[PDB]
DNA sequence: CGGCCTACG
DNA sequence: CGTA
DNA sequence: GCCG
């Protein structure tokens, strides 16, 4: 009895099938690089099923009946069980296309379509991109300029220092506004690629215009290396370190308090968890979910939520705390 | 056959 | 397109 | 790739 949607089962951060799930996730990533979003989704889902299992898979028999395992995903597990290696996964790993697409798409500002164009033009290294600067957006220029720092794990000590300076700026911009850590750190991860914060105010409407004021105040303290009426800011901060500094990606999001549970849920992830929750909402309950609200399209009304628990309840789902959303 | 999350910058 |  |  393993439910078919990732939002229906707890997925902890530490699980028991990392070898198998990591192989399936290489095939998912490669499917994305080739423009096959459906295959990507199936391989992601199959990997996530293994993360939810209570014990290591030892025998092919233990896959029978599990959702999202068909011929292809089962063969990959079978080969890993019997041989320790899957020829398809290894061919992908070793391939110039996979390695370069991974290198390029890891850059802030570069997705699959851009990386693929560059690949087809013959580019292979970061220095190749640096050699043709006029072919870069400002966002990509910043991602490349800070690429080394942005590839360094963000630690909890960084999170805590960043939360302090964001809270200081937010408090200077709007008394009573609050700052909530979201993203992977709220799910219990000890490291990350960035830090995500959600900002609100308990009085509906007071948060109007807040994010530009927060950004100005951070910029005047020398904390901003890159930023773009707005409600989401995808920033690079100049984080002080002893005797120096490092660039860190920081996402700042403002939501009115009416939307705060929806934004908190949406920004806490995981990414697969949130896509699966929205799919469940629409396909199983007929309701439309995003980070703003939950809409009943037949009554034309929005569900009023005071908490994440309220949203799960309205969807008929057992509540999962953030640390069990690691699908 | 046809879907696969759903927004903002 | 990119970001989440 | 898997599934409704
Ligand atoms: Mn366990
Ligand atoms: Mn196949
Ligand atoms: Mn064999
Ligand atoms: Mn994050
Ligand atoms: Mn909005
Ligand atoms: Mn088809
Ligand atoms: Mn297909
Ligand atoms: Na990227």
């Amino acid at each position: 009895w393993m439910p078919a949607y990732a939002c229906q089962r707890p997925t902890p951060l530490t699980h028991h099938n990392t070898g198998l799930s990591e192989a399936l996730e290489i095939l998912a990533e490669a499917a994305g690089f080739e423009g096959s979003e459906g295959r990507l989704l199936t391989f992601c889902r199959a990997a996530s099923v293994l993360k939810a299992l209570p014990s290591p898979v030892t025998t092919l028999s233990q896959l029978q009946g599990l959702p999202h395992f068909g011929e292809h995903s089962s063969r990959v597990v079978q080969e890993l069980l019997e041989h320790g290696v899957c020829e398809e996964v290894e061919r992908v790993r070793r391939s110039e296309r996979y390695q370069t697409m991974k290198l390029f798409t890891q850059i802030f500002g570069v997705g699959v379509k851009t990386a693929d164009r560059w690949y087809r033009e013959g580019l292979r290294t970061l220095d190749d991109l640096r050699e043709q600067p006029q072919k870069l957006t400002q966002q990509q220029k910043a991602g490349l300029q800070h690429h080394q720092d942005l590839s360094t794990p963000v630690l909890r000590s960084d999170v805590d220092a960043l939360q302090q300076v964001v809270e200081e700026a937010v408090g200077q911009a709007l008394p009573g506004a609050t700052v909530t850590l979201t993203g992977g750190f709220r799910r219990g991860k000890l490291q990350g690629h960035d830090v995500d914060f959600l900002i609100t105010h308990p009085k509906e409407g007071q948060e109007a215009g807040l994010l530009p004021r927060v950004m100005c105040r951070l910029q005047d303290q020398g904390l901003i290396l890159y930023h773009q009426a707005f409600e989401r800011s995808f920033c690079i901060f100049r984080l002080p370190q002893p005797g120096s500094w490092k660039a860190v990606r920081v996402d700042l999001v403002v939501a009115p308090v009416s939307q705060f549970p929806f934004a908190l849920l949406g920004w806490t992830g995981s990414k697969l968890f949130q896509r699966e929750l929205r799919r469940f909402s629409r396909k199983e309950k007929g309701l439309w979910l995003n980070s703003h609200g939950l809409f009943d399209p037949e009554q034309k009304t929005f569900f009023q939520a005071a908490s994440e628990e309220d949203i799960f309840r309205h969807l008929g789902l057992e509540y999962l705390p953030p640390e069990q959303r690691n699908a």
